[PDB]
């Protein structure tokens, strides 16, 4: 296989550079604007990080976060995005687990300490559209025409996602493009220019796909918001941004019921993940003319791998495996279940599957045994081949 770089690959995708990619605080950035800034920032990060160095980003959703993440990948660093409001010990544990060289935090955040503590840098106060994260002062201004991408095997780790003792899921160029194609192209068929709004943030793998990657991958644009998603703020964003595609979770759709008319003004594709979408929620929204598509993803599988298809969703159901994925149910003795209406543990293989955990015991890595990911979820299949969640194994 040819050595490649995920950021470089995204930049080569054939979409109009003048179209929007990210929206933030009433402002918009084009593909070209972000690419220029990412390359400039990469030229600075290359003075600080060697290929392979890990980076933890403890930041609220913003274009600067998304661009910094891709600039890290551009230089061969391995970033991970975590909750900016993580307790100090939790951030320390993650930074220690991936042996991070650098942590980028919110303004006024404390410095990391302890054995092999990473360098801590801070975002600027005032929430600028584009932030240098003190790099101008630390390593000097950026180069003007940087393009020194670090190219590596497409199966090698290029970023981490942390969902007990923290476990970092490795994601590679190959399986990232894999989960993007299966979900953004094959399931949702996102179109260039589509305005996307994910309420879940980029420290959740669901939100990272929705907001960080799919805009680049499909030529769409995403609203990024660094404040918490109170129903009041979600409503403000809906009215201001008018997204065509909404990524939520079941409780969010419940909370949006009083604002159904405003949501229906612009939302044509409504997705729900994270936990099962109740029939009552599906049917409330159907009565207002909105189909909600329930699908399951997991960090170890990159994104959604089994879902209701737009135009064909059904209540009280998780739908069908996405193109490229294979799903299997096993009984308590490990035997494959062929019958309908019989629950078992769901295993999955396919394009989005992670190559493994960054640092783990053999027992932890055994969740990936045999080229499948063992979800730990109990599911049953009906005669049509559709799946329904039934709980967690024990
Ligand atoms: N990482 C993701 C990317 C995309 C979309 C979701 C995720 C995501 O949730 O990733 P996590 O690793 O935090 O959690 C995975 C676990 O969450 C549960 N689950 C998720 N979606 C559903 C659903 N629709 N119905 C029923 N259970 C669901 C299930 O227990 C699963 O094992």
């Amino acid at each position: 296989s040819t050595l490649a770089n995920l950021t470089e690959v995204l930049f080569r995708l054939d979409f109009d550079p003048d179209t929007a990619v990210y929206h933030y605080r009433g402002q918009t950035l084009s593909r070209l604007q972000c690419r220029t800034y990412i390359l400039s920032q990469a030229s600075q990060l290359a003075r600080l990080l060697k290929p392979g160095d890990r980076v933890v980003l403890a930041l609220n959703d913003s274009p600067s976060l998304a661009c910094l993440f891709l600039a890290c990948i551009a230089v061969g660093a391995i970033p991970a995005v975590i909750n900016p409001k993580s307790r100090e010990q939790a951030l320390a544990d993650i930074a220690a687990d991936c042996q991070a060289s650098l942590v980028v935090r919110e303004a006024d955040a404390p410095s990391l300490s302890g054995p092999l503590a990473p360098l801590t840098l801070r975002a600027a106060a005032g929430r600028p559209l584009l932030d240098d994260f003190s790099l101008d002062a630390l390593v000097g201004p950026a180069d003007l025409d940087w393009s020194a991408f670090h190219r590596q095997d497409p199966a090698a780790a290029c970023f981490l996602q942390y969902t007990g003792a923290p476990k970092g899921v490795m994601h590679s160029l190959r399986n990232t493009l894999g989960f993007c194609r299966a979900f953004a192209t094959e399931l949702l068929a996102l179109q260039a220019g589509d305005r996307l709004y994910s309420i879940p943030k980029m420290f959740f793998g669901y939100g990272m796909g929705n907001s960080l990657f799919f805009p680049w991958f499909s030529g769409a644009s995403a609203l990024l918001d660094d404040t918490w998603p109170s129903p009041e703020r979600v409503l403000e964003n809906l009215v201001a941004f008018r997204p065509r595609v909404l990524f939520g979770v079941p409780a969010i759709y419940a909370s949006l019921r009083p604002q159904a008319r405003e949501l229906l003004s612009s939302v044509r594709l409504a997705f729900s993940a994270g936990s099962p979408l109740p029939r009552g929620e599906f049917e409330f929204w159907a009565a207002h003319g909105l189909e909600i598509c329930d699908g399951i993803g997991a960090t170890e599988v990159g994104h959604v791998f089994l879902a209701n298809r737009p135009g064909q969703a059904r209540a009280d159901s998780t739908g069908l495996p996405l193109p490229g994925y294979e799903c299997r149910l096993v009984d308590r003795e490990g035997h494959t279940i062929e019958e309908a209406g019989r629950q078992g543990v769901l295993l999955v293989r396919g394009p989005g599957l992670s190559p493994g955990y960054w640092r783990a015991s053999e027992e932890q890595q055994a969740r990936f045994a045999g080229g499948w990911y063992r979800t730990g979820d109990l599911f049953e299949r009906d005669e049509s081949g559709a799946y329904r969640h039934c709980g967690r194994e024990d």
